[PDB]
Formats: structure tokens, C-alpha cells, sequence
């Protein structure tokens, strides 16, 4: 029934994954942006 | 520019979609917990 501590490891998981998705979009963002900076 | 607003729009999109997740998560937290306290 152990599934209290399991469901909040889920709920981190979903949480480091969304935070990692979107870091990775922002780093993209800079990129293109500095890369339109010459185009 | 555009890029940025795509990135945004994905940005927000996985905010949204983190959070129904989340939300589908503390629902099966409440069973487990309901499960738990009668026993």
C-alpha cells in the first residue's frame, strides 16, 4: 500500500521532466535569438 | 522572431499538460491514503 511514497516519486518524476523540457526549449530560444542577431 | 513564440507556445503547453498529470496523480494519492486509513 506502500503506494503514498510510489505516487510522490511519480509525481517528481513528472516534475524533473517537465522542468528539463522546458529548460532545453529556453536554451534553444537564446540560440536562434542570438543566430537571428546575423540574419 | 517567430521561433520564440513557438517556443513559448511548447513552454506553455507542457505546463498545462504537467499540471493535468499532477492533478491525475494526487487523485490516485487520495485512494492510496483512503485505502490506508480504513485498515
Amino acid at each position: 500500500n506502500n503506494y503514498t511514497s510510489l505516487i510522490h516519486s511519480l509525481i517528481e518524476e513528472s516534475q524533473n521532466q517537465q522542468e528539463k523540457n522546458e529548460q532545453e526549449l529556453l536554451e534553444l530560444d537564446k540560440w536562434a535569438s542570438l543566430w537571428n542577431w546575423f540574419n
